[PDB]
């Protein structure tokens, strides 16, 4: 199989700066170059020049949705191009707004695929219950069917289509939920695994559940959109939005571990390295390479060991 | 339902100054505007002012028995009192040997009250087992039956009355356990779950079984001495007696959202926390954190999020 | 029983330098004064003196195998002779090469032995699959019978004879597997648990296993090679190989109470603790206590706590 490498260099999701600098961190951290030593074909497109829109005022809270609606829109597009191919398509943050526009243009491509949402946050708020403007913070209530109508139109985002109902994601590692999103996700019913979960049932079992869950009738193609914020602050200091007592580096990688077991993997999405944000060098190369870890999981990697087939090291 | 905060100030428990300022740095850090944010109705009863007592000499090898039974005699009175009005008591810690109050004028008012203690240790030395004579290892054996007549009546104590039995108390969290505190954990048979045990059942077989196992026959009132040394020193820095390789900040979140899940919180500890013994600012802040977050726990606060009722955020 | 303490001071197993002050870090540590503490006769052999074969030239790509060859002749000896004595060894590393003459003098007194390896690494490369010559990434090698002739004889190991079948090994912790050596243990049938297993399973089901599979038939004699790099670096910090999301403090030291529970501990290896290779004091301190605990684990001290037979503590 073919995997294609997106940089997505976009900041305009949030007000911290830096997160833009990711995808060429996770490339000096030396992401394609190890991808290549996989079972995997890599290709890398490049990164995506974003153009700015100028005078983007705030459609009421909600800032940047020009900027970030043309960013998200632009790279939909370019996602669905190379899905088209039968390449799968790996996404390197910024911000996780950037996930409105990975999730549509795969979603264009394979209709049925259902997403896997790795993250300490929902980032499920609508225009009308964000209490900043954020809108890394609303990327799932763009592609929410349930959802549609249930706010105003914003200026930008005009070609996005809700593409997934809330039986198609399932969330892991949350633990920071404003009181709005909990109740959207109360209401819609969506599947997830607060860290309570995962600390009740084990990374183990979340994962059994997570599949027979969304796995269990259909084998569809699957979409894993990791917020580097989903492991606790310890193993990825560098984000924008650390949130104490989360995932672990060890099931973090058991995740990506079993994702890629299951062959289903269609799209990735290794959002919010700040490479900025890290309070000494060790910080940030501590981030971004677990970042690179966590990828390269999803593609073969496993931590018991890899050979080669058809050769004898004997 | 009710809520009343009442600061226990005192360290005549053990040698080591500072816990008194322990209750401070809780309220510093606003244990009580938070609490108030969550669906129950907070009161904060205040710091109760503790009278030392001159000229108390040591029985014995127990240090400070005087000063140590005023201050306990005077909160079991607090505890009862409000516990009789039906609100549900927190006490924060000075020490442990604070304890023996707390939970002896709750036995008042609730005999039937079966005790979860999440510690680093048992606590439960006799005035006969001791190594030192801090009385803040000794909680456990003044409020148990089975141990009456064990030991020589201890001067200041003679109030007490041992409100439950073995049979009605539960341990999370042991680790440093002396050998006289063995042998009396284990001849009479008192239910716990060493570090040993939370490694092999889980944190949440755990808690299903000292559920099932204090819950089973009669649905009574929990009450919750949380000693904050409980959890790895990595998460609650700044105590008197760290201990390694203990709770983890998310599974001591669990026993608390899990005993929230009961409803059957009455009576709150939380002690321990020693502002003074942080290595630097951070540990301390650190501590005290966690302190005040494993509270808001038992009250509610889920990490999965929580939402007011009957308001649509949509 | 009879508890013998072997230092064994080597370190020319691989190009780092310090693991040779090893076993008198832990020493200094006081693990024989603690040892002493516990239910067994503690007696301390010394620090074998090893003599460094001048002129020693790369056999091939393997390095210093003639001194590494006569230092685990020598250590070789006298663990058999011990052993023979009836007592159990524990040596004290150096490096984790010294692991063919520890595993090698206990098998000739008990054949049939079953090895368990708690360690980060496999170190089963052969000299035609190493990349260095380090022969401490090769120990597991010149014990297997099943590799016996895969490789060109060592200058110095003339003396070794592959005493235990891939049968009889199960290593615990493994997350740094070279190919070849991926190969080796796959075509060899080796029965292992990488991190990704003690994730699914839990460090419960793992020992609950390694057991039924080491032990299910015979009740034999059990070595544990324990490589103090096993656990994650946070905790052993001080070490030449670190590799993170590994052990954690807890899981290590409930795998040697397991061990201890089961009775059969024959033989045991402290390695790879270098005193040198501390960051800071701390660091180093850090290491050369979990190591001495996890020692003591092995010999009774159990974390819910221990009391000495025949006393009333009352
Ligand atoms: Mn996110
Ligand atoms: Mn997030
Ligand atoms: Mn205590
Ligand atoms: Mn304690
Ligand atoms: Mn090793
Ligand atoms: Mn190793």
């Amino acid at each position: 199989k073919p995997i294609e490498i997106i940089g997505a260099p976009f900041s305009k999701g949030q007000p911290r700066g830096g997160v833009e600098k990711g995808p060429a961190a996770l490339r000096k951290a030396g992401l394609v170059e190890k991808l290549k030593e996989t079972e995997y074909n890599v290709r890398d497109h490049g990164d995506l020049a974003f153009v700015d829109v100028p005078n983007d005022s705030p459609f009421q809270i909600v800032k940047n949705p020009r900027s970030v609606g043309k960013a998200n829109e632009q790279l939909a597009a370019v996602v669905a191009e190379t899905q088209k191919n039968g390449t799968i398509s790996v996404v390197l943050g910024g911000d996780h707004s950037m996930a409105i526009g990975s999730i549509s243009g795969h979603a264009r491509v394979h209709p049925d695929l259902c997403v896997i949402w790795v993250d300490a946050h929902t980032d499920i708020n609508t225009p009308l219950t964000t209490s900043s403007g954020n809108l890394h913070g609303q990327p799932v209530a763009f592609l929410l069917k349930e959802l549609k109508g249930k706010f105003p139109d914003v200026p930008g985002f005009s070609w996005v289509t809700p593409c997934i109902s809330a039986k198609d994601i399932v969330y892991i590692g949350l633990r920071d939920v404003d009181p709005g999103e909990h109740y959207i996700i109360k209401t819609l019913g969506i599947k997830y695994f607060s860290m309570t979960e995962v600390d009740k049932l084990g990374i183990g079992k979340v994962m059994e559940e997570t599949f027979s869950y969304l796995l269990g009738r259909k084998k569809r193609p699957i979409h894993l959109s990791f917020d580097v914020e989903g492991l606790d602050p310890v193993f990825t200091p560098a984000t924008g939005t650390p949130v104490v007592g989360g995932l672990s580096y060890r099931e973090g990688l058991y995740i990506t571990e079993e994702i890629y077991k299951t062959g289903l993997l269609s799209g990735l999405d290794i959002m919010e390295v700040n490479p900025t944000l890290g309070k000494t060098p060790e910080e940030v190369t501590r981030t971004v390479n677990t970042a690179v870890a966590l990828t390269l999981s999803c593609f073969g990697t496993k931590r018991e060991g890899n050979h080669k087939p058809e050769t004898d090291y004997l």
